[PDB]
């Protein structure tokens, strides 16, 4: 038993509901939030600057520092920082960012990550900003993610058609 409320249950271990992520992460204080990060760990807008804005830039300060002792991330790669005043840790993971040519396999990977984590509070990777397909992502979510997985999804009008053309 865990403390997520209202999620749609899709699969034995994947769930999803119409939410904002950051404020599912201030009500549920999660083991892990997901981050859809870049390379860069540069969390501008979408999900990325959405979180960093809620921790008052200390998420971007954080990555600064990552970045500068170890590098870029790779595409379809993560790394583990603190969760700062959202969740205990965030899993910031690069999907591929079709815009710019990105290989979408590499979406695989990027739910690959997901597996190190027994329960996870995430986005749909790839999505929105990123240019992939919402429902493309969701059906890579549930063919690769074998934890559990809480899918928060930002925008109403994409949750009810992700829900419809699932079985
Ligand atoms: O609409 C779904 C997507 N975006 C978000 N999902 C969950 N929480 C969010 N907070 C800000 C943006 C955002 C993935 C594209
Ligand atoms: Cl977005």
């Amino acid at each position: 038993v865990n403390s997520f409320s209202g999620y749609l249950k899709l699969t034995d271990n994947v769930y999803i509901k119409n939410a904002d992520i950051v404020e599912e992460a201030k009500k549920v204080k999660p083991t892990v939030v997901v981050n859809a990060a870049n390379v860069y760990l540069k969390h501008g807008g979408g999900v990325a600057g959405a979180l960093n804005k809620a921790t008052n830039n200390a998420m971007q300060v954080e990555s600064d520092d990552y970045i500068a002792t170890n590098g870029p991330l790779k595409v379809g790669g993560s790394c583990v920082l603190s969760g700062h005043n959202l969740a205990k840790h965030c899993l910031h993971v690069v999907g591929p960012n079709v815009n710019k040519g990105e290989d979408i396999q590499l979406l695989k990977s990027a739910y690959e990550n997901f597996n190190q984590h027994e329960v996870l509070l995430a986005p749909l990777l790839s999505a929105g900003i990123f240019g992939a397909d919402p429902i493309h992502s969701l059906r890579v979510c549930v063919d690769t993610v074998r934890t559990n997985v809480y899918l928060a999804v930002f925008d109403k009008n994409l949750y009810d058609k992700l829900v419809s053309s699932f079985l």
